């Protein structure tokens, strides 16, 4: 094989997302991917389609967790939702071979209401 | 913004043993090496079943000819012109799919029976 994918862990950012909390709190928060390639072929198959599938489904994974959370309990349990995250994520992404190791959340930001 | 990466680092490829014709009636075994690396991502995996297979015949064809041309003595004494004459020709041929020869270097030249 002379075209060789790189199987080095890599990151991706996730735009910010409009979320209401178990508290009915309207937050907009975004996060980080850490992933690698784990299955040089399987990903290379689905090469056109890897990218845009992979990044929304880290979306609606951080958009799917943050919703059944109080506010405060985003602050002290963003460890376990970061677990919670990566299974959810790792799972829906070993179909075109990606490893994903780490899915955490960076920054709440807080809009009026 | 890409997410399955491809390998930008220079890697190596081996020519297998090649019976050419010098120019004066002398039949050699020739093998060598290509020094290659991507340098248009999305053009190299527009092309990735064919790419591969692409190359490593248009190495020993660019091998073959560029011996095929010279004196026995020229082959012995002058390896390093025709190591950088063989590295434009497969440069100009490779640049289609996506990919850059760096250096071209000729191992052995056996004499068979």
């Amino acid at each position: 094989s002379l075209i060789k994918v790189d199987m080095r862990t890599i990151s991706f950012d996730i735009p910010p997302q409009e979320v209401l909390t178990k508290d009915s709190v309207t937050i907009s928060v975004d996060g980080v991917v850490y992933y690698r390639v784990q299955n040089a072929t399987l990903a290379v198959a689905n090469i056109t389609n890897a990218d845009s599938a992979t990044r929304l489904l880290a979306q609606t994974t951080l958009r799917n967790a943050l919703g059944t959370k109080n506010l405060s309990q985003i602050l002290s349990d963003r460890e376990e939702i970061a677990h919670h995250m990566q299974s959810t994520l790792d799972d829906a992404t070993d179909d075109w071979g990606i490893k994903v190791e780490r899915v955490e959340i960076k920054d709440v930001k807080l809009p009026v209401q």
